[PDB]
């Protein structure tokens, strides 16, 4: 059986492409510190400080840590991603499998200036998975702390905390406080290992492709319609303008006037920003000119927002202020970092079905005309969903979030995450882990107070997560060649998606999933 | 039941996001205001700027009435200032309406 | 092979080995950067490799004696293919494999 001298598992990273299933397994090495000196702590931010009313919060920061595998590049190598996005229309997860193994718990002490570290063989850790969804589910907010993209990186496990209802910095009566030690957990020593399995609930395949037809152009270019439209309301060419109702059949000449069975997806406008600096207005409109939503007296910037085409044809320089997912390049600052450091994603492929983010949805009439009163047409900046309306969801990326938890609520509309992903009602249960506190020597005379002196301690180990995927094979009679994701053919100082001289891994650009085409 | 978390606050208060937002479009502090695109990661400091997977429910506005009489305007706006829907030439007061928080 | 040897299409699979990295104590406050401080560490052990060989026995009617590989009969300061005073092993000369004869 297991013991201090026999390893708890084996390293696995691999991808098994079998028919329609691709099974991706991965493994990393982690280190879990001691957070908050084994304490839960109230954390809050009020408007009495320098903070504003939108930035207030109230919540708790627990000593527990948690594993987050929720980004795609955790599970896919750039070459396995290329096989996926080039050769397949859609993919969805089926089941996953998860393991902790090879647990090394280490005590570390300080004598003057020297440091020394040593195994503690009797120490434990605590691991439970929240499979009844009874805790604040904090995954899916696109926080840092995921497994690294690159299998040779060692990563620090992030601290678990949660927010609760507040009023200002103060808490209200509905505010919940959760004690994570109040669950059953599994305590593991260095010989022990951990495992669980999970099976995804049925979800629509992520549709990875671009339509080969725009929504308005579904017509036959050759044949006229038998339907009529109102072409001309005035007498044409005569010495008088006497109004006369003239009708016409729309056809290849006027295709903007044809009747159509469907409408574009819903529009919620964004502000337009140009990459060229000379064009943008001179002021700071980033927050002020932003598109926000007002909930309970707190203005919240709308990010990334509803899926909407980034820009129209032959304008690549304009992008919606809050609209696009923005990834930073390797080694980029957290605050006020210049444009060249971030990587702006763009949705070109949904221009067909979805309206441009920075432009109006359309035009409606504002008034009832009269012989005296001219007809007036207003702009529709924000448009909810109407019957006969189709749209595309936002695209997933190699760097972006895999799924999200659909909040438990009375109703939702198209419960698909706005960052892109797979909306799940019962998402993969978040896994929590902590170093079991080991006390320093108590006094020899009894004391009621809790023990405030602990041994400085941390643990390390190996974690493996294996997700089975369901692929939708591309079956198409298109004659000409597709567009594929290909690496740059020309020479470069170093390979892309590979280490540099110093060993720093880097991902040069965001890679979306839609290179294939279908008919709209 | 009532939710113990607001919709916008589903985030982790401890950890930053790997996503960026457009923080500043203008040169800050300089003698000139030359526009420059600066980006930042949202975090515990600015949680109004974070990216979020979901949106609030739909809104159809109502007129605001105070129980304190001195605050309300002096007129009868009950029917006139009302929120109505026009169906077949008949204005029908919208009551009770779509579910929306009574007050902040 | 041009150096001499047995050209193989599927040669013996190369065996790779590494010390699993063990981190030094991480900070108490979370950080996105990968862990740059490790424990200085190395391993040792024993390795065994056993190869079975197939021989082609020499069958020849040559009358006179062959040429054989023989060590030097005359005295020397130390044995060849053996340690010296200081424990340094040494191989004095390269030894090829062709001393037998056949008919062309």
């Amino acid at each position: 059986a297991d013991g201090v001298g026999s390893s708890s598992g084996n390293w696995h990273c691999d991808s098994t492409w079998l028919g329609d299933r691709v099974i991706t397994t991965s493994t990393r090495t982690w280190a879990l510190p001691t957070y908050n000196n084994h304490l839960y702590k109230q954390i809050s931010n009020g408007t009495s400080g320098g903070s504003t009313n939108d930035n207030t919060y109230f919540g708790y920061s627990t000593p527990w840590g948690y594993f987050d595998f929720n980004r795609f590049h955790c599970h896919f190598s750039p070459r396995d991603w290329q096989r996926l996005i080039n050769n397949n229309w859609g993919f969805r997860p089926k089941r996953l499998n998860f393991k902790l193994f090879n647990i090394q718990v280490k005590e570390v002490t300080q004598n003057e200036g020297t440091k020394t570290i040593a195994n503690n063989l009797t120490s434990t850790i605590q691991v439970f998975t929240d499979s009844e969804y009874q805790l604040p589910y904090v995954l899916g907010s696109a926080h840092q702390g995921c497994l690294p993209p690159f299998p040779a990186d060692v990563f620090m496990i992030p601290q678990y905390g949660y927010l609760t209802l507040n009023n200002g910095s103060q808490a209200v009566g509905r505010s919940s406080f959760y004690c994570l030690e109040y669950f059953p957990s599994q305590m593991l020593r260095t010989g022990n290992n951990f495992e669980f399995s999970y099976q995804f609930e049925d979800v629509p395949f992520h549709s990875s492709y671009a339509h080969s037809q725009s929504l308005d152009r579904l017509m036959n270019p050759l044949i006229d319609q038998y339907l009529y439209y109102l072409s001309r309301t005035q007498s044409t060419g005569g010495t008088a303008g006497t109004q006369q109702l003239l009708f016409s059949q729309a056809g290849p000449n006027n295709m903007s006037a044809q009747a159509k069975n469907w409408l574009p997806g819903p529009c919620y406008r964004q502000q337009r920003v140009s990459t060229t600096l000379s064009q943008n207005n001179n002021s700071n409109f980033a927050w002020t000119g932003a598109t926000k939503y007002h909930l309970n007296g707190r203005d919240s910037l709308v990010n990334p927002g509803v899926a909407m085409a980034t820009h129209k044809d032959d304008e690549e320089r304009f992008f919606p202020s809050s609209g696009v997912l923005m990834f930073g390049k390797q080694g980029a600052g957290k605050d006020n970092v210049d444009y060249s450091s971030v990587m702006l994603t763009s949705e070109e492929e949904i221009k067909t079905t979805n309206p441009v983010a920075t432009e109006q949805y359309g035009v409606v009439a504002d008034n009832l005309q009269q012989q005296n009163a001219a007809p007036i047409v207003g702009a529709v900046n924000s448009q909810g969903a109407l019957p006969g309306m189709v749209w595309q969801n936002r695209d997933v990326y190699l760097q972006g979030p895999i799924w999200a938890k659909i909040p438990h609520t009375d109703g939702n509309f198209h419960p698909s995450p706005l960052m892109g992903g797979f909306g799940l009602k019962h998402p993969p249960p978040q896994i929590l882990i902590k170093n079991t506190p080991v006390p320093a020597d108590p006094p020899t005379t009894f004391s009621q107070a809790k023990l405030a002196s602990f041994i400085t301690q941390y643990s390390t180990g190996q974690v493996s997560v294996e997700i089975e995927w369901e692929l939708q094979k591309e079956n198409s009679k298109r004659w000409n060649p597709e567009i594929q994701y290909t690496s740059n053919y020309y020479k470069s100082t170093n390979v892309d998606f590979a280490v540099n001289t110093d060993g720093t891994y880097s991902e040069p650009r965001p890679i979306g999933t839609r290179y294939l085409t279908r008919n709209l």
